């Protein structure tokens, strides 16, 4: 009803259509990517500096770190939106790695529509310090995008890319795409 065909547009990159959205996966360093939004997978205090969160906060810079701690003390947040700092993006959305991954991705998609953004890049949310299982994380990410498409909510959002630290986790995402393809 929604899924296109899995193919490889460049070496190590795999893509398929989900409704109107191009969904892509690749292994690499997320801090070198360009997108309207980059997603950080962090702790409930928004000040973790381990694994992918270390790279994102170090590259983004101290003003973004400052933004995070200030919003954390203002209220209880399920996620926080900051500037991009020295990353190549318009905003960073910082989600909690231990939270429900489908819910976190659904929130990212809705916030990107609110800003009329077209591109998103995210890590394998929850597979770092939170130690959620890669198979469940892949299923949750793709389920969130399917639901967003099914509800007719995709308007500005055109491209969602997962850039993944470990090649072994990329294999799990590829297998999930092949399970779903038309
Ligand atoms: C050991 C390790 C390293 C690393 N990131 C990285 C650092 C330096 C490079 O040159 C390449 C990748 N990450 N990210 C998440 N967990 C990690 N664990
Ligand atoms: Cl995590
Ligand atoms: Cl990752």
């Amino acid at each position: 009803m929604f899924y296109g065909t899995v193919s490889s547009p460049d070496s190590g990159v795999y893509e398929m259509k989900i409704g109107s959205i191009i969904f892509q996966v690749a292994s690499g360093d997320i801090t070198k990517e360009e997108a309207d939004v980059i997603v950080n997978s962090t702790s409930n205090s928004f000040n973790l500096k381990a694994g992918v969160s270390k790279a994102i906060l170090e590259c983004a810079g101290q003003n973004v770190e400052r933004e995070c701690s200030q919003q954390a003390q203002q209220r209880k947040n399920d996620y926080i939106i900051t500037g991009g700092g020295f990353l190549r993006c318009k905003n960073i959305i910082h989600v909690i790695g231990g939270n429900d991954v489908k819910s976190s991705v659904s929130s990212v998609l809705q916030e990107c529509e609110k800003k009329n953004y077209s591109s998103i890049c995210l890590p394998a949310i929850g597979t770092g310090n939170a130690k959620q299982h890669p198979d469940k994380v892949a299923e949750a990410i793709i389920d969130a995008i399917e639901d967003f498409v099914q509800k007719g909510s995709a308007q500005s959002v055109k491209k969602v890319k997962v850039v993944i630290f470990l090649p072994q986790v990329l294999d799990v995402f590829y297998a999930n795409m092949k399970k779903r393809e038309g």
